[PDB]
């Protein structure tokens, strides 16, 4: 049941809407469901990182040290985060905190640099 459920759900993201169905049926397997409530740090800033993650439900808030912290923007449900790590350097370049109930789906290096680091959308994404 979860595994159309995941397909669906990344058809339905525009990054991920044209990927050949055997690669998001191997993201559908690969990925780990992950569950975070508000205030919860999912990513923090000068960590090293090696994970990617897609929201499926609820909110997050990325901030930065840019030594107090600033407010960068508010992310929901079909946006993605956690891909800067995952180009060149693998350090962690805001926060990340949930701003309420939270589920991600988390693609580890392994499966990202096959199925997802060569889109440009991800590759070339501008901010
Ligand atoms: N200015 C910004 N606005 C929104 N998201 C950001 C900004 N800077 C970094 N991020 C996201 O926050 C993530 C933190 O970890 P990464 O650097 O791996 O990938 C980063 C981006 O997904």
């Amino acid at each position: 049941i979860k595994h159309t459920e995941y397909m669906e759900f990344l058809k339905s993201v525009p990054t991920f809407q044209s990927l050949p169905e055997e690669i998001l049926s191997k993201l559908a397997d690969v990925l780990e469901e992950t569950h975070y409530e508000n205030g919860e740090y999912i990513i923090r800033q000068g960590a090293r990182g090696d994970t990617f993650f897609i929201i499926s439900k609820g909110t997050v808030n990325v901030t930065r040290e840019d030594e107090d912290p600033v407010f960068l923007r508010t992310l929901g449900k079909g946006d993605w985060f956690g891909e800067k790590a995952l180009q060149g350097e693998d350090v962690r370049t805001a926060n990340v905190i949930a701003a309420e109930a939270v589920t991600c789906l988390v693609i580890d290096r392994d499966s990202f640099k096959h199925l997802i680091g060569g889109l440009d959308d991800v590759s070339n994404k501008a901010y």
